């Protein structure tokens, strides 16, 4: 009840765990509502919460327009999950171009030649594909469609990227949970979820062929390989899709916290920063246990330098 955040369901598993551990350690009570990145952005701007979580980072100009400060907390993977007869987790391989053509509505069956080409070992059925996407404004959708735009020209020009897009086709699930539930129950379903949702629900994720041509499974190692080399020190706005590493999982994103740079309630901002400072210091095993990737120590040091300079009371004095 002490501080309240809302937004990204991508980050909800670790924020919820961090908040429980923090309160057990003696820290304030942290309530986090999983409403989607777009809903979280609306609520921090409406100043109905103390911070928002979003996996669709704002550019410098939008942050200045809104008076918000933004910083990353962890990195996570996004995986295709499917419901295909005779196919178990990790057995099927897809690719960026193929994912784009599936979401374009061009590939309609699971025995399509473009899927078959990537799956010599799998006895594919002729099941119709049932496309599932997010109904709510979503940072997971942003990562997904940012990625599709890089690897499928038709998708880039016809649909593009955003927390919402004009999907050519697809059932709309609310949150990562709603997409997960649709995929597990609709035969032939394909969807996209943050990795923790696939693992918790024992979902059938796919491998992906990355830009190097390596078939990579989704796992801590390949998420981490994607995050390598990001220039955090230049800008916190960093998009980690279709990364060039040979073991890089293709669909990865950081997730972000937004709070007002001028704190109407300085003690609220201080408690928010206190919570994430504690999480950076003490929550690394919790993040790893959920297969998120923790930020490098040097990046967390830079974030601390920035939030003492940039999150202040109305007089310009640091809240931390
Ligand atoms: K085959």
């Amino acid at each position: 009840a002490d501080i309240t955040g809302a937004g990204s369901t991508f980050a909800m598993p670790i924020y919820t765990k961090w908040a429980a551990d923090y309160q057990q350690s003696g820290g304030a009570k942290v309530n986090y509502q999983g409403i989607g990145s777009s809903g979280g952005l609306k609520q921090i701007v409406a100043k109905t919460v103390d911070f928002a979580g979003s996996d669709a980072p704002l550019k410098d100009d939008e942050l200045a327009k809104e008076g918000l400060f933004q910083f990353p907390t962890v990195v996570g993977g996004v995986v295709p999950v499917i419901n295909v007869p005779g196919v178990k987790a990790g057995e099927l391989t897809l690719s960026g171009a193929v994912l784009g053509d599936i979401y374009l509505g061009k590939i309609k069956k699971w025995n399509d030649p473009a899927i078959a080409a990537l799956n010599p070992k799998v006895k594919l059925p002729d099941t119709d594909i049932a496309v599932v996407r997010r109904a709510d404004g979503s940072g997971t959708s942003f990562i997904w469609t940012n990625y599709l735009s890089k690897v499928n020209d038709e998708w880039k020009s016809k649909v593009g990227e955003g927390t919402t897009v004009n999907w050519p086709t697809g059932t709309g699930g609310k949150g990562n949970d709603g997409v997960a539930a649709f995929v597990q129950r609709l035969p032939g379903a394909i969807g996209y979820v943050e990795w923790a949702y696939a693992k918790k629900n024992n979902m059938v994720y796919t491998a992906l062929k990355n830009s190097t041509g390596t078939v990579v499974e989704p796992k801590t190692e390949t998420f981490k390989a994607a995050a390598a080399g990001a220039n955090w020190s230049k800008s916190f706005y960093q998009i980690l899709t279709n990364q060039p590493g040979k073991e890089a999982w293709p669909v990865v994103g950081a997730t972000f916290v937004l709070l007002h740079a001028k704190q109407d309630k300085p003690a609220q901002g201080a408690e928010t920063l206190k919570f994430f400072d504690w999480a950076f210091k003490n929550g690394a095993k919790a993040a790893d246990d959920l297969d998120y990737i923790s930020l490098p120590a040097s990046v967390e040091t830079e974030i601390r330098k920035q939030w003492k300079v940039k999150v202040t009371d109305a007089a310009g004095k640091a809240v931390a």
